[PDB]
């Protein structure tokens, strides 16, 4: 919570909708298959926007666990299923006070929509336990996730191809272990895909290649098409590339502590780092490395010695690149127009207000929003999920094959070359460039995952760029990306007696 | 109705249950099953009340359907389970724009305890569709509970073991037939119980005798209980019966009206009615048989010839007993120094706040609580499941056995007497009473149903009655039934996965 | 065979998990995951060890089957399960009057163990029927085997996603075809994957290429990924390859006959052949070819023309190689020191007792153990359980695309040569050799289960050569892969389902 | 069924993590449900296990199931438990006894009287 201007933020989410929907209503009303074209199909196609707006199921519990005192504890938490036009629905599970129904039902919309734009097949979900992890032993913990495993699992709230978790604040690999375990111990133990059940599993129990550093590197993605675009650093008057740019996170987690890793690897440097005790910087960058280890040491950013406690807000601090990477709302109308940074990365899910989104704009500030810049994960979640279903890690069948393909290949270069160019020519060598030697036996899991998430990045990044030209968007990418999820989502909806006369 | 008396309804009813827990908390630590006795024992019983108190489960719902004209129109709805400590859970579905999920909640919450104090065993739970039935075509209410079923059992909300729907406001006969077909038809197409799953069903699709006036008569019993016992009447200063007593019904629907068909039966007179239109008003009477007639041709009551279109609340109207079987909160702060009536007959559920209760306790009326008046109603929803459930219409295959054992018996004493008093005494037959040879063939299902809801209804009557005297509880009645229902519920989890640490 | 030597065949594979155990312990706490480390951290991973060890499960049945004559004859059954730390159990099913729970039980668990070493998916498994083929009608053997399946599948020990089978002992294509069909025309009749419930079906049920011979041919690679090592055929003072080396082997059946016609076919040559009634032998070989077609024809070996009735074990003929393909226990403490072999090539589960082992370390024999060699045959019994999952035969829908895609890039580099060289180096004919001819399509599914079972065998192999190293442990090949496959076991348990952190 | 532990040697809590997960692992395997397998109490189990037994079935595998809390016996009363179920070996010792102690004809064989009223007995249990 804010203060001032802090609002409800699904209403926040269906104004981005909004915003987005009046931009290409006339496109819908344009390529739509009604025989009876007059403007009633302009109010067929609000109707079909009024569905896809609220969300379709919300299940709240409230479930209770025995503590290791003795003593029993009711908890709360909710699952919102947002929409199912793509049957697995799919999202995380937050452990934080702070969720609610409004939240998760924000949460669960901005999943189908940031799905639909990196075109993941997955109708949004998302899930949220009410309470402090830091107040509870690592027992009480997974009696808390398993029971609301159990719960959900009794309802239609996970399951293969009804609903597939995920991790988010305050859940990683642990948590989607014992979700996996309880699920598959249970109501799916005959399941052949019980463990596709969820996702961000740890590697050994199904999981799947750099899943945890999955998001941090779709920020980078993210970040590095429009970076290089000069077209848009022009704009905001910066040269491309992160050589010459400084960066400050919000949030040292497994958004944010990768997305610095990443940056810094291309050159750029953190010039400041934040959690809810306070901030970290440095004008001279901050090794992401050694503040994983003094983090992991001393259960803190604070005190860490090549860097001073900065005081005064971390999103404020002067950068080129501000990446907010905790929660919602930390980019108000109060503090927008002090945020000196060009580029907003949007790491977390609804971290600016549609008016900090104003100023922004008029700041002329770049907002790389979260429904493209953070679907990182979920593009990665749907590669383990598929992963799962089918059985076998990646290139196992063919690493071999492929890679005496290849030699003979080169060798039919060789030989037409050589008989061409008879004893006068001599051994013509068709040798694998260094490069393509590491290639020769075709991708694994870790190359699939790499390549696969690179290739969806910047494929959706190319159609927010195309969309925001044709419809004159300028820097509001957000805008643009909700018109590209709104165009797939009525897209199903639409086509043949599926809903028109 | 009112301004500043609407309390929460749910946290309205929480303050009843925390009314009689603190009354029984002392019991509760007494029989308890700890062998560490020592007041922790207080905070285990606190620590099962915490559990009890919430639902555990609600779902609520978004979906789409498409009106006689042609748009979609997305409609809400709500399911909340309340308690599952007795496995089926049960609960009517309301069709009203009042519906939120505080209401369901308030009113699953309900279930179980009314449940638990007339035997019923049944898991509270309770559906809202946020619409107003008169502004939809019969085919677009069809389509609405069908969708809304489906909705429902998908999600585990709907089943013959896991959760029995039934009628409640603006809902009947027909919307069961449907949601019952709909079931059947999908779902439940394999299951032999299939139509267990919903109740207040057409006695042709599997209904039960008299469940649509089970409420009604259910009402007249949780009277008559009280109204014949001199101790109650004395404070109240009335006589005992119904044959000198004037009363008023707020509502002439399925409750409503079959109360007012009783009580008239038993020589009370109703001197008004009253719906949302208005009132009638008549201090000589009006005939529950004139007025349902005059209702169903003119869909009103207000203009009927022999009463008098009645001007200033049904409510402060004139009478002894006064039966609000509307919605919830019509008594209130406000009102209720003005109820003139001595009894307060509970028909509906939550018709009186917390502050209506304080007043009426002051000024010597006795509200009879709506947790035991109206039990009525799933009383005779569990009948049916039951029949449901056993696959025969009561007495069908032991009507022949039985009368003939008792015209064998009756023989019996007959030839005793004759060969005992010889050719002295003649022929001494033995022969049936009028009555006894309406039952010489046993039980039928109209039986069971009688007997069994007034076997229900004075076996209540009665631990309401001596738990309000072991307590000193006077006309709080309301109070008394929920330390009764508190006792029960609270008697399954402290044998449930059971305790001794 | 022995008596001073035949322990009870799981202590005895119990005794080999041991030995490795305790090689590995140290590494095990090495990368522990524990926070707390303080070599309770050792007890941990004992702890996980204890876990391993012991099969999960055990059904025995006792089922009556109608003989041909009319009379009921009782018949006895076992199902072993191993270990779950892969979802889809697997294992053959042997018929035998030999089996029994702990020869089932040693089984199953050199099933996860195999698994484990060659990267197969799957927990290991193992049933047996106790009766002895020859005295069956087929009438009779398939009532016996569908009968068998549904005990089976009505307890949950065969499924597509619970317990895979496959040949062993006696059983083949045939059993197999029963054993699917049966699963599928009842418990898995509306199952997509109900086909992938067993390994080993005839190529037209949804079996798959080479599945028959997979196991001699992993037999084949097993060995010469150490008989081309040098270092190892140093130590036995032998040169590498198979051209100028002798072999024996003990059984003719599935993985005997295959064995020999691979290592036949790479110049070595079998000098005898044994069976149950006897041997045959020949110093200057037998064609693997008029063998079988002498077996096939006589129903027996001795006898063939061309080889000498060998009389006195043919285990202790005169060759470089012995390949014990029959039953456990062959190789006793009694009869090692005879063994006149070099390389004991373990196709058989169990060929040799650890007291033979002991022998035959200091006699400097190098046995390649079973769990790597003869591994072969589940993992084509992977690939096909693979190809049911997939639905499709291998390369059907790319065959013709990369055939064009291969001539197009091939005419790729004889444009670009062709322009860059102009009409003074003519055409540049750029054709495939015969070798890449042969794969201008890509990979069928004989190209994948060759390449395939080459791949993992030669992976396992130095994973197995790697860890010999490692540890120092000489020709004791053994050793060196049970510490590969309970890394691998135990690596699951680490993260696992539950979290000790 | 039969567990090898010595229940002396466990606290409730690690009794109800073996009870619950024996449940589980016999009703994947088809070893417990209210139409295959029916369990009960035996030797040193009773209400409690049998509660934990049901609760677990419920709780999972038969969670749709109409007659979940008919896949085990001798349950407390509360939880669907039936008048008398502990008793009940007990009583039926006392008619089965009762049936041949009245029946002269044995207990003359026996040299005995009818009835207990003058009968001796010790038990061991
Ligand atoms: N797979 C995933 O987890 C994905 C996550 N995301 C996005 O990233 C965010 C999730 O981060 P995860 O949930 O990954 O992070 P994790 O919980 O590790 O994040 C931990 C970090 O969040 C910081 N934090 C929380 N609140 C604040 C605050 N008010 N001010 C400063 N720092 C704060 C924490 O500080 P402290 O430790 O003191 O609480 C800590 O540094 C989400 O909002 C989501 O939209 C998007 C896609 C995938
Ligand atoms: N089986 C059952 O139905 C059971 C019902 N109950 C209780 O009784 C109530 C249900 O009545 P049902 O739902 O049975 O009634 P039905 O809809 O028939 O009741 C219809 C009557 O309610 C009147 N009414 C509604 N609101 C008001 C109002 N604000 N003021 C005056 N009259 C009003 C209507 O007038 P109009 O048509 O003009 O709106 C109409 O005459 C519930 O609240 C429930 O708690 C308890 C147990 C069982
Ligand atoms: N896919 C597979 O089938 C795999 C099998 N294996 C191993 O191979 C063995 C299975 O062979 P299958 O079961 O494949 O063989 P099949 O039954 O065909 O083998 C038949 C041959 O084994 C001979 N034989 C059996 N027992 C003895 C004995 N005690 N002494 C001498 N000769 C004997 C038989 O002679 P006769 O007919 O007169 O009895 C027969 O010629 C198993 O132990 C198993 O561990 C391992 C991995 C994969
Ligand atoms: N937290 C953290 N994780 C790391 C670090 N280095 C590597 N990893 C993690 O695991 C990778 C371990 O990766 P490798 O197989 O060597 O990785 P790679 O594909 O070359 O990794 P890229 O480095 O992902 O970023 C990533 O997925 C990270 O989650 C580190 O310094 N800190
Ligand atoms: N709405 C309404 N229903 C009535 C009336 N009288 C009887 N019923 C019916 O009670 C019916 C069948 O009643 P029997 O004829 O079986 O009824 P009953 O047992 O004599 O009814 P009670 O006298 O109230 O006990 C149901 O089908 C109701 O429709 C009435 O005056 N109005
Ligand atoms: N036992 C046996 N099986 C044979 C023989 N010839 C062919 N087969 C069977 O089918 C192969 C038919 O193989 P082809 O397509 O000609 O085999 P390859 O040419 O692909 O076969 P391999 O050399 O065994 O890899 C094997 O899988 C056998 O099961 C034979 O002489 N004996
Ligand atoms: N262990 C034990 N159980 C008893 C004893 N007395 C009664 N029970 C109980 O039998 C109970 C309820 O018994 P009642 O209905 O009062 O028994 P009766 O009165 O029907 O009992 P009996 O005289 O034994 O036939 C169960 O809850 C058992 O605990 C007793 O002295 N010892
Ligand atoms: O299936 C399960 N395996 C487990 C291992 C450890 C623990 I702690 C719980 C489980 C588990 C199922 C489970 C199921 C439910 Br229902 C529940 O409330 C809890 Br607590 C656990
Ligand atoms: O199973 C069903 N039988 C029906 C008969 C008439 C009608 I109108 C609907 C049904 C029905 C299922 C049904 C299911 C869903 Br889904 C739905 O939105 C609707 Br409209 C109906
Ligand atoms: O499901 C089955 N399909 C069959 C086809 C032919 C035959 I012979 C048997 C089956 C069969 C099931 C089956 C099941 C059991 Br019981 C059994 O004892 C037998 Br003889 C057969
Ligand atoms: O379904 C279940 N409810 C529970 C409540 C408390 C506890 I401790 C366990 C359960 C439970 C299921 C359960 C299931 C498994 Br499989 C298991 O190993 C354990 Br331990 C528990
Ligand atoms: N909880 C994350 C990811 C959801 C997923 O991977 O399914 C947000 O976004
Ligand atoms: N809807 C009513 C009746 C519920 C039922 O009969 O199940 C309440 O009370
Ligand atoms: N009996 C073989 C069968 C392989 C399989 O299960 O596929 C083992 O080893």
């Amino acid at each position: 919570a804010d203060r001032e201007d802090d609002p409800n933020f699904f209403k926040m989410v269906e104004g981005f909708f909004d915003r987005g929907a009046s931009i290409v209503e006339d496109k819908l009303v344009e390529d739509l298959k009604t025989r009876e074209t007059e403007e009633q199909k302009r109010n067929r196609v609000r109707g079909i926007l009024r569905i896809i707006k609220p969300c379709n199921h919300v299940l709240s519990l409230s479930f209770p666990i025995r503590r290791d005192d003795g003593s029993w504890e009711v908890i709360e938490g909710y699952r919102a299923q947002h929409s199912q036009h793509r049957t697995p629905c799919k999202g995380g599970i937050r452990y934080s006070t702070d969720v609610s129904v409004d939240e998760v039902k924000a949460l669960a919309s901005l999943m189908t929509y940031k799905c639909a734009v990196v075109d993941v097949p997955f109708g949004g979900a998302k899930a949220g336990v009410k309470i402090n992890p830091k107040n509870y032993t690592d027992n009480e913990l997974e009696k808390i996730t398993r029971r609301f495993t159990m719960e959900l699992a009794k309802k239609g709230f996970i399951g293969p191809g009804v609903d597939v978790p995920a991790p988010d604040m305050s859940t990683g690999e642990r948590e989607m272990s014992w979700i996996a375990d309880t699920y598959a111990s249970t109501i799916g133990h005959y399941d052949i895909n019980a463990h596709a059940c969820v996702t961000g599993k740890p590697i050994s129990q199904g999981g799947i290649h750099g899943r945890i550093s999955a998001t941090g590197r779709g920020v980078f993605h993210g970040i590095e098409n429009f970076i290089n675009e000069a077209s848009y650093m022009s704009i905001l008057g910066m040269t491309p590339g992160f050589g010459d740019k400084t960066f400050a996170v919000q949030g040292f987690g497994n958004v944010g502590l990768h997305s610095m890793r990443y940056l810094h690897r291309f050159g750029a440097k953190c010039v400041a780092v934040g959690e809810s005790d306070g901030s970290i910087w440095n004008p001279d960058g901050i090794d992401p490395k050694e503040l994983e280890d003094f983090k992991l040491q001393h259960g803190t950013i604070l005190g860490f010695p090549k860097a001073k406690i900065y005081e005064g807000s971390i999103l404020e601090v002067d950068c080129d690149i501000l990446i907010p990477a905790a929660s919602e709302k930390q980019l108000t109308k109060s503090n927008a127009p002090r945020v000196k940074a060009k580029i907003i990365a949007e790491g977390a899910n609804g971290p600016t207000t549609p008016e900090a989104d104003k100023i922004f704009l008029e700041r002329n500030i770049m907002v790389i929003p979260d429904l493209y810049l953070n679907a990182g994960g979920v593009t990665v979640s749907y590669f383990e999920w598929l992963k799962n279903l089918n059985h076998v890690s990646y290139g196992r069948l063919t690493f071999k094959y492929e890679r005496d393909s290849n030699y003979h290949l080169l060798m039919s270069v060789q030989e037409s070359l050589e008989r061409k160019f008879g004893k006068h020519g001599g051994t013509i060598p068709i040798v694998p460039t260094a490069e393509f030697q590491d290639r020769i036996s075709g991708a694994s899991e870790k190359d699939i995952v790499h390549s696969g998430l690179a290739y969806t990045m910047e494929r959706s990044a190319r159609q927010i760029m195309r969309t925001a030209m044709k419809y004159n968007l300028g820097l509001d990418l957000r805008t643009a990306a909700y018109v590209n999820a709104i165009e797939k989502v009525f897209r199903v909806y639409n086509e043949a007696g599926v809903t028109f006369t």
